[PDB]
């Protein structure tokens, strides 16, 4: 490669015909260190998954970590506006396992790119609730979801034209003209945007949701969409999802529907899959929380959801994420980049550890993952803390972004 | 009329050229009882508003209410699949101001037609905090908002087509070969919307809301809008947002942007002119709600945020609502029908009262308004209220629908 060098004492992670991965015990994995806070997140994650490894495994296993370039440090690297170098969507695809902290673009998304050039049509972000977390609600430990967010498609495939633009005046043209379309309020001043739903798209990402609530013994899968104004979009959705239930998972209606229910085959429980209208799915989520678990959802309203509820749960800081395929899936931090913090060792590096720990369990290292997560609860409970936290807690113990890295590896004992 | 009465006592309202309304003390209320639970409520919003003016007025004002129809009892009325009469539509225009139940539709929204047929481009959703509501939120009573929604664009315009239909196929084509679109991720099943943002919507609607903070003495207008991913559209919104307030209200910059500030010309506070995107919003209002005031945004986010935040202050059942253009105001409870509670005098009527209390405002009418509102205050601290309410408090008294009427009524005294 140009800038990226391969560690000759890790093993390359390779993917069976059934998707299953295999991992050694020293397997390479790709890092892309994320503009902004990425540089004080990055080295702490870093030293934490480590020290859970070694804890794990006694130090028998040891990951053999490759830096990978994306944003900013890619333009530096590489050289003028490369803001995403082939070679790393190369590595990306080829090494299998990856994480990533959080970019930027100049003044289209390049997180946002990632997910679509590899096809990681599930974005994958559990909500679950740490004791002794300071949060804006009142019953915040019943909250415990795992939202399956639509990756690949939806007004998010960047589908656009100006107002007045030359471009734009040509599609509403063809809309009026040959669509017979009356219902563009203001034709001469109005921007246009595209918003593609499938049933391919749709069926993948329901599978993938239904699959897990299965494989992890879950109560319920809840098909969310605004339907009822965007009927051969987000209702369209909304049927092929309950159309695959039927076909592929041998659900049946609950008193003659919309509902459906079957037993998982692995566990015996019954598995409910329902819907809800995106609108009011706002309001259940805080009034009714309890009553729900996976969630499987378009691009647009997985975004709107998947932070409401991090927000909720008084997650926003430490809120992990995955980007998966059936062959592919890059782990990241899901906040932004915090430009006037970076360099300054003071943000939470929480969310890029989780995502790590969804990492670990995703390789079958759930041993180390588990060693994350029991540092994570001890340290919150101690109060020994990021600002973002310590501010809203009483007689906490503020520490820095590395300073909170020690007290986790401390707590690993 | 075919099957409208016009009461020969009361007077038209009429709007003077500077959209002034001419309110006699009998003015005609035009009014739709409303699918479902529109039945039980209408009749108990008509008791206590009427009680209301009396207090109010001692005997010299009076509403003289005339029934219009739409939905399922304008089928009844007009015959078959006349789900919305023409004349319904004259009359809501001729006579200015109207208040409207919940409305369902047969298996396009009939409230969304109402909305564009009469051009009604100001959804507003005021949302307030009453003492001793139950709220799932810690601090409810930091929430203190209006919701400026864009009635008339946005994907709301009802433009889509289903996958794998002729028209659907013919737009795919189109985008493919003529506009170059490489980014339908699976253009063999999708279904196609579209979603136009105009300069001109943006404008009238960013106007109102921006002149509602100067009459009413608020503190800020956020604009609302995800437009790091909707460049076009939803970030064309934000800058034609800005450039209104720059323009028409003489805002200059804070520190370079892209926020905005003005003096108030009525009172000399200042508003500031701010921008949330959508998904961050959604964290902010249950975060640090006591920072956001008046809200200007997008149909779809307006719809999202409106019923997020009801949720939030406990007031689900209770959510007042307008639409409005320049020259007509129609007023209308905020909740479904709900078939089930139809004709059981059980579901809570605040709604469509505080919808009311609205309309009585905007008639010039604020001594009657504030009539409803005190009595609204105090039936909630005495806890004679709804089941929807009854079952969240310790100690209180449940009232049926027509009940809850009769305990305001008393607190009018």
């Amino acid at each position: 490669y140009q800038h990226i060098k391969v560690p000759e004492g890790g093993d390359k992670i390779t993917v069976n015909k059934d998707f299953s991965l295999n991992v050694s015990d020293q397997p390479i994995i790709p890092y892309i260190e994320g503009d902004g806070t990425g540089f004080d997140i990055t080295p702490v994650m870093i030293k934490v998954v480590d020290a859970a490894v070694e804890k794990a495994y006694g130090g028998k296993k040891k990951i053999h970590w490759m830096e990978i370039y994306a944003g900013e440090k890619a333009t530096k690297v590489y050289g003028p506006d490369v803001w995403l170098p082939e070679e790393t969507l190369q590595v990306l695809k080829e090494y299998v396992v990856s994480i990533k902290g959080p970019l930027t673009t100049p003044v289209r998304s390049l997180n946002v790119a990632l997910r679509q050039e590899l096809d990681l049509y599930v974005c994958l972000r559990p909500i679950q609730y740490f004791k002794g977390v300071p949060s804006p609600v009142r019953e915040p430990e019943k909250t415990n979801m795992v939202i399956f967010r639509e990756n690949s498609e939806d007004i998010y495939a960047g589908i656009e034209w100006a107002a007045e633009s030359e471009q734009a005046k040509k599609v509403i043209k063809f809309l009026q003209e040959e669509m017979g379309v009356k219902k563009i309020r203001f034709p001469q001043t109005s921007g246009i945007g595209i918003k593609p739903v499938s049933k391919e798209g749709t069926e993948r990402l329901v599978r993938k949701a239904i699959q897990y609530a299965i494989d992890n013994d879950r109560k319920s899968v809840t098909l969310v969409h605004k339907g009822n104004i965007m009927k051969f979009t987000e209702g369209a959705f909304r049927d092929a999802g309950y159309a695959l239930a039927q076909k592929e998972f041998g659900a049946e209606l609950i008193d003659g529907g919309p509902w459906m229910k079957f037993k998982n085959p692995k566990t015996g429980n019954e598995i409910v899959v329902k819907d809800s209208i995106a609108d009011a799915f706002l309001q259940q989520i805080l009034l009714r929380p309890a009553e729900y678990d996976v969630i499987a959802t378009l691009n647009l309203n997985g975004d709107y959801i998947s932070d409401a509820l991090a927000a909720q749960v008084g997650g926003i800081g430490i809120a992990p994420g995955a980007n998966l395929s059936d062959s592919v899936a890059m782990f990241e931090a899901t906040h932004g980049t915090a430009p006037k913090y970076a360099g300054k060792d003071y943000v939470n590096p929480g969310s890029e550890i989780l995502s790590a720990e969804m990492m670990l369990r995703h390789l079958g290292w759930t041993e180390a993952a588990d060693v994350i997560i029991s540092a994570m609860e001890k340290s919150i409970k101690q109060k020994r803390v990021t600002y973002d936290f310590a501010r809203l807690m009483e007689g906490a113990t503020q520490v820095s972004c590395s300073g909170f890295g020690q007290v986790l590896i401390e707590n690993m004992e």
